[PDB]
């Protein structure tokens, strides 16, 4: 039986090595991912690797990872793919642990906007986490946190993480990290995974796919929401995505709304990741 290494970058920014037999399907190599992270609560994540155009794509548990990876190298992300809408209702402090550190990279990655006051209350819940009660020994009024918490640090935000840490004091890691999700499951783009694409007049638009349904951000002012049941169909088609809408009660016929996407691979992505938002948030 040859053996591929697998590397795999966890969501603390380590890397996890282990080797599958050649043939082997992304399941065996998620499996053996979570049962090295203690996780549980699986099916809230997943792998990703960057194909040869460098597009992020899922590791589907289904095929041969030889398929999927093709030409490129066995380098793996184990990653969140479905945001639970109510992380309070997770059965494991462990799952919400894993999903803060997603978070975490969300929000210094830019992902996942949010205001000043939110980045500061959401880092201080980090620092409680990480290091248990606020210390003025480590801190003086010259203090930078190691934790990246912000696409922009600024002196004013370090200054408010430690103001808000302050307030803290008693608090677990599992309850801080409660908070956290409790806040950063409010924010606009909490679990928003962003395709781009040109609407069927051309013009440059986003489109959303979460839990809740899609979205298309064609402006600042003209959101688009359309919940899972309004959507009766999706399809794609070479470059194109579509989306067939219900009609209200006493309409003949659902309308079609039609994207163009940078490239067939583009299309069949948002396709598959819309269709599996759609499956596992049917159910849950
Ligand atoms: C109950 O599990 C599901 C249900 C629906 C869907 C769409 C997916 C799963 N899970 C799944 O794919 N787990 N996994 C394996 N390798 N990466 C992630």
């Amino acid at each position: 039986p040859k053996s591929m290494q697998c590397k795999v970058i966890l969501l603390d920014g380590s890397e996890y090595t282990c080797d599958v037999e050649k043939r082997s399907r992304g399941q065996v190599l998620f499996d053996k991912v979570c049962e090295h992270l203690n996780l549980l609560e699986k099916d809230y994540f997943g792998l990703t690797y960057r194909d040869a155009e460098n597009q992020k794509n899922w590791l589907d548990p289904a095929k041969e990872i030889k398929k999927q990876v093709r030409s490129g190298a066995w380098h793996f992300s184990f990653n969140v793919k479905f945001y639970p809408p109510d992380p309070a209702q997770l059965s494991e402090d462990i799952t919400r642990y894993y999903l803060c550190l997603q978070l975490r990279d969300d929000i210094v990655s830019g992902r996942l906007p949010c205001s000043f006051v939110t980045l500061a209350l959401l880092g201080s819940y980090t620092v409680q986490s990480e290091l248990g009660d606020y210390d003025p020994d480590e801190c003086g009024s010259d203090y930078i946190s190691e934790f990246r918490f912000a696409p922009n640090h600024t002196k004013e935000l370090e200054d408010k993480v430690i103001e808000l840490h302050k307030s803290h004091r008693g608090m677990t890691p599992a309850e801080a990290e409660m908070h956290f999700l409790e806040n950063a499951k409010k924010l606009s783009m909490y679990g928003v995974d962003l395709h781009h694409a040109k609407d069927s007049e051309g013009v440059e638009i986003m489109l959303g796919v979460c839990a809740s349904g899609l979205l298309i951000y064609r402006d600042r002012l003209r959101i688009n929401r359309f919940a899972w049941p309004k959507v009766l169909k999706i399809s794609y088609k070479r470059n194109n995505f579509y989306i067939k809408i219900r009609p209200g009660e006493f309409e003949q016929f659902e309308s079609t709304i039609g994207f163009k996407l940078p490239n067939h691979r583009a299309a069949k992505r948002l396709w598959k990741v819309c269709v599996e938002h759609h499956t596992f948030f049917r159910l849950l």
